[PDB]
């Protein structure tokens, strides 16, 4: 994978979130996710999906991962999708939004998901 | 899992694509993604996360998964991320909202993301 | 003199039973008033928005956009939703939308300030 | 009369370098013009909102929104934008928003029709 490397590690938002990944050269991510905030303690599973032939003209590296917030110590009945893109050099980043959805009755759907952006970096 | 066999199997949404998942006891979601629009063609790999033990109350299962439009035919350095919940029932729904993003230069990141929603049933 | 001025003024209702009820101006103008049927709402609130008032005529549909803040002489819910999304006229006109409801929140909290959804509103 | 009624008035600037020039209304209208940086737009375009006149006193921001349909004298991309978000006071204001930006589109290529994203806009 061209970003394989690039991605692969340890990232943290702007929250403080902590967001452990291997990137495969088959594209896919697997790791571990530590939100800072909300409804959540220790590492939940994280699985995702990154392109792993990116365009060479500049362009960032589009990928995604999903948690769902179940571990062996808290169930917060909900799952957040990242969707966004790897930007290489000096100062690397993930740029990212993402979508929240708690389960909800069918009266209450309408208010089932928030909506955010997380920025990634190394340090 | 709670839901397990209500998940997994075959879903299309309302523009005719295709999502073929496997749910497991530990809250994975693994399959194929075959969308009948955009810069696509055949199937995608999927990897996603559910809540493997949901609230008994009536509320849904919240679940997301993440495609990389990555295949051995195709490329379009982009990857849609789904967030949503599913309802069992008579009628079995999987209520969505995505995220699509591209690959961009620094300059063009402030679009690079599409949003929508997709609803997915059996039939 | 808005393209689509008289097709998008009137009442709509979407899928959650609320009442939407609009003047377009010529000039690209969308106000009017919001009854919600869900969440912390009663009676109408004022909206006020903008539309494309010069569409392109080859199929597209009408960009356009409005808000609601959730305060009136009733209640106040300490929020706001902004509709964006497009008319498409025919036997079956509908406005498709997605929203974003972003309420007042601490910093601490601001993460999750902001809901997120879809509404399609029909004429009947 | 709204209680961040001076504190919203005035120019803000985006991390694009886009500049947002409002007037907030005792009633809690927003009026004003916006000039984007980026995208199929110059010049200014004409945007009305709404804003939470009456707040809460507990450290929360203060909900609000609005919208821009890119049309004006100069040109037109058949789109519309609206910004939700809310404002926060003190000695760094910032009005922090995320936004969906839908193009006029036909039935069949809808699924394409929207953008999000967010800005953060500062007065200086
Ligand atoms: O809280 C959660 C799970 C944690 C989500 C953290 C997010 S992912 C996007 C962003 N990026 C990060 O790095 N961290 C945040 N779910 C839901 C959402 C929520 O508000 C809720 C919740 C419920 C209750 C009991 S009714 C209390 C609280 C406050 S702790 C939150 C949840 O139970
Ligand atoms: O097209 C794609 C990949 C397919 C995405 C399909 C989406 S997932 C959310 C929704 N739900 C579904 O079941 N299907 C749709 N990427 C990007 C997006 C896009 O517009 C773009 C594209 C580029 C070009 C060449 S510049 C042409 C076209 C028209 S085919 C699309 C892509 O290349
Ligand atoms: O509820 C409100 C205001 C109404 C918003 C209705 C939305 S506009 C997008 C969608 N489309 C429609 O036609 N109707 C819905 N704000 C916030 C949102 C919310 O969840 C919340 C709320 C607070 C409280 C007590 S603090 C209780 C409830 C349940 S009534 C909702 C608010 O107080
Ligand atoms: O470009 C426009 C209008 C300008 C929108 C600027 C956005 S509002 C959210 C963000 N915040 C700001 O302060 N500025 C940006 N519409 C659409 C969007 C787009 O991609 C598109 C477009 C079309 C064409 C030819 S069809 C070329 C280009 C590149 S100039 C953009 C549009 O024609």
């Amino acid at each position: 994978g061209r970003d394989q490397a690039g991605i692969t590690g340890t990232w943290y938002n702007q929250l403080g979130s902590t967001f452990i990944v291997t990137a495969g050269a088959d594209g896919a991510l697997t790791g571990t996710y530590e939100s800072a905030v909300g409804n959540a303690e220790s590492r939940y599973v994280l699985t995702g999906r990154y392109d792993s032939a990116p365009a060479t003209d500049g362009s960032g590296t589009a990928l995604g991962w999903t948690v769902a917030w179940k571990n062996n110590y808290r169930n917060a009945h909900s799952a957040t999708t990242w969707s966004g893109q790897y930007v290489g050099g000096a100062e690397a980043r993930i740029n990212t939004q993402w979508l929240l959805t708690a389960g909800t009755t069918e009266a209450n759907a309408w208010a089932s998901t928030l909506v955010g952006h997380d920025t990634f970096t190394k340090v």
